[PDB]
């Protein structure tokens, strides 16, 4: 029988060497593998809560602005309130005085017109100031919105870089490790075969 | 004096009639104009809890999904582990009843090619199963951006719409309201140069 007891026992102590290793760096490469999904899912939770965030804020500053816009509306209204209020009182006094038929008509005319232009007036000015409050909310909605179309964008590069990264360290590792384990194969095959 | 005091008393009734009139009228659009915006605010604010809404639950389905990956993985790495352990096992067994040098080497060829032939198949499997993993993920997460792309073009759309209607129907109010005060002041005047 052709083997050498000693060199029997080298190849067997190489063989059962090669498959604990062989076995701890599958189980390394699985724990790091795990770890890295693990980080990934909790930073796409962060970042759930962060677009959450971000909507909550814009929603209590729109809040504000919408109460304040309504303020400013009742503010514009009773300014032109006392205003009519006061050219209703001299409409009238202006003809308490006035004892002439054709006069008091004629103030009665200017009167009638003067109520219709200031009441077309403010009728145009509400229009506008409401419009211009739509248009400042609408807009503020839309830059929120662009600003989230980004925001997914560079969440998502990020993403797809740390996965990227993560793929090419597993892929340098798996390689290293055949590597290794090839070469401590070959040097125990070409001991084995040395042997007397 | 050519004034004819009932006369007198009419027009300062219609005038009269007229401020209370219009008094009540700017009131009146004051009042549904303040609403419209209350309304607006109010719904924009409901819009913003339902995509928060949105995304929470995403969240939580996201979260899931990424758990049972993870046991998934664990189970196809146990799976490898036990295939590995039992190609171990026989391999070692297979030269235990081997007493010639060549064929002892021959077989221990045979067990590492086979053992590098395995690792290779399992490290390229995993490779394959991470990335299924991370685009399932990528995926999902963009289908829901893209909902929210089209789901902030209909809510805005549905806004600009009411504030056209809005708009639409003051403008038409005040319209009639001017068309109204006219007729009545136009009435006054007929019939104060009617009288004697």
């Amino acid at each position: 029988m052709n083997i050498d007891p000693a060199a029997r026992a080298a190849a067997a102590a190489a063989a059962s060497k090669a498959a604990v290793t062989a076995a701890d760096a599958a189980a390394a490469a699985a724990t790091i593998a795990a770890s890295a999904a693990s980080v990934a899912a909790a930073t796409a939770a962060d970042d759930a809560a962060a677009s959450i965030a971000t909507i909550n804020a814009a929603s209590a500053a729109a809040k504000s602005i919408a109460a304040a816009a309504a303020m400013a509306a009742k503010d514009t209204a009773a300014a032109a309130a006392s205003a009519a209020a006061a050219a209703v009182a001299s409409a009238a006094k202006a003809l308490e005085t006035i004892n002439v038929k054709a006069a008091y008509a004629a103030a009665t005319t200017a009167n009638t017109a003067a109520a219709a232009a200031a009441a077309t007036a403010t009728t145009a000015a509400a229009a506008a100031a409401a419009k211009a409050t739509i248009d400042n909310a609408a807009a503020a909605k839309a830059a929120a919105v662009a600003t989230a179309v980004s925001d997914a964008a560079a969440t998502a590069a990020t993403a797809a870089a740390v996965a990227a990264a993560t793929l090419e360290a597993a892929a340098a590792k798996a390689a290293a490790t055949a590597v290794s384990a090839a070469a401590a194969a070959a040097a125990a095959a070409i001991a084995f075969a040395a042997a007397p």
